[PDB]
């Protein structure tokens, strides 16, 4: 006869659900549902210096921007919610740590992530999930190849392949890498395989 994994706040743990744990070294940002419990806690008092203006929703502070995003998306109808071409969202002003590579990744809210499904939070892997590719292109976020086989400059590569840019997974198949990364997550106490 997937996985859940924790990402620690850099400054609180954010649990994500993924069907692609093998791609963990390519997760370049996190996305929470706009109504996720942790959003208010994770929101920074001010924007980082040098923040991309595309990330701020035009708000003077992260809290103002999140409040406006929540208010605006309430003006959407079923028509907009079943369209999916355009990806919108807001940076919280804070970072999480990717458990695989120890790197800081920015945290966003976006209405493409649904509050009542999974854990209400995802890891975003633009190289390998077209939804995340689209968001990353719209926001100027990094797009990293970890599964060789496609051409990430053109579109997300969603098929089987060989791990690259993924340290102790490198050279594995996708099925083998899924098992290896879950074993690492379990050894560290930071995740589990789930149906
Ligand atoms: N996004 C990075 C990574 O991770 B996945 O994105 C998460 C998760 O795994 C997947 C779970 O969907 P499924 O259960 O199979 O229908 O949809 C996203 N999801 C998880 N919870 C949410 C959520 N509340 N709102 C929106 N979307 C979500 C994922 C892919 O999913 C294909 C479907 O399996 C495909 C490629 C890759 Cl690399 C991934």
């Amino acid at each position: 006869m997937g996985a859940v994994a924790l990402f620690s706040a850099r400054a609180v743990d954010i649990e994500v659900f993924t069907t692609r744990p093998d791609t963990l070294f390519g997760a370049t940002y996190l996305v929470l549902a706009p109504e996720h419990d942790l959003v208010d806690e994770l929101v920074a008092a001010s924007w980082p210096a040098g923040v991309n203006p595309l990330w701020t929703y035009g708000g003077g502070t992260p809290g103002e921007a999140i409040a406006a995003y929540r208010r605006a998306i309430a003006a959407k109808s079923d028509l907009e919610r079943q369209e999916s071409r355009e990806k919108t969202g807001v940076f919280l002003g804070s970072y999480a740590i990717n458990p695989a590579n120890g790197e800081p990744v920015p945290i966003f809210i976006a209405d493409y992530v649904l509050a009542g499904y999974g854990t209400g939070a995802i890891m975003a892997v633009p190289g390998h999930d077209q939804r995340d590719w689209d968001f990353a292109r719209a926001f100027g976020l990094p797009i990293v190849e970890v599964i060789a086989g496609g051409n990430i400059s053109e579109s997300a590569y969603t098929g089987d392949g060989i791990l690259v840019n993924s340290d102790y997974l490198n050279g594995m198949s996708v099925p083998a890498a899924k098992r290896a990364i879950v074993d690492r997550l379990e050894s560290a106490g930071r995740g589990r395989a789930r149906i």
